[PDB]
C-alpha cells in the first residue's frame, strides 16, 4: 500500500491528457492481474500519445486495441491490462521483443518499429530503471483468477 501509493505517484507524474490521475486504476488492475503496473502504464502512454489520441478520447481505448470501444475509462484501462496479462505475460511473453512480436508485429505497420524503443523510454521515464523482463509479472489465466486476487 505504501509500495502502491509510491507507484501510483510515479505513474501520475508522467500521465498527461486523458491518462491524468488514472495511476490508481493502473495499480489496482496490475496487482489483481499480477503484471508490472509501470509496464502497463508505458504501453498505454505509447499507444495513446500520453492520453492524446482520438481513439483514447472518443472510445476510452487506452491500449490501441484495434476497432474496440469501452463504456468507461476504468473498464478500458482494465480490458487492456486483462488482455496483456492473459494473452501475453501469462502465456510467457515477458520481454518487450516477445510482447511486440504479437502486440505490434514489425512489418504489419511502420509505427510498429517504434514500439520496443517507445515503451522502453516511458518505462525508464516512470521508474528511473531500464525495463527487466524479470519484472513482467506471472500474469493470470482468467478474469476469474484476477477477481479472486482482489478478494
Amino acid at each position: 500500500s505504501k509500495e502502491d501509493n509510491d507507484m501510483i505517484n510515479k505513474l501520475n507524474k508522467v500521465f498527461k491528457n486523458k491518462l491524468s490521475n488514472t495511476g490508481n486504476i493502473f495499480v489496482k488492475y496490475s496487482n489483481a492481474y499480477k503484471v508490472n503496473a509501470a509496464l502497463m502504464a508505458a504501453i498505454s502512454i505509447h499507444e495513446t500519445g500520453n492520453g492524446s489520441s482520438s481513439l483514447c478520447k472518443n472510445k476510452n481505448n487506452f491500449f490501441g486495441m484495434k476497432g474496440m470501444s469501452f463504456g468507461s475509462v476504468d473498464e478500458g484501462i482494465k480490458r487492456g491490462i486483462s488482455n496483456l496479462s492473459r494473452n501475453y505475460i501469462h502465456t510467457g511473453r515477458k520481454t518487450l521483443e516477445s510482447i511486440r512480436d504479437k502486440y505490434a508485429p514489425l512489418y504489419d505497420s511502420p509505427l510498429n518499429k517504434d514500439w520496443v524503443p517507445g515503451v522502453g523510454k516511458f518505462y525508464k521515464q516512470i521508474t528511473g530503471n531500464a525495463y527487466s523482463s524479470n519484472s513482467a509479472g506471472t500474469g493470470v489465466g482468467s478474469n476469474e483468477e484476477a477477481e479472486k486476487n482482489l478478494k
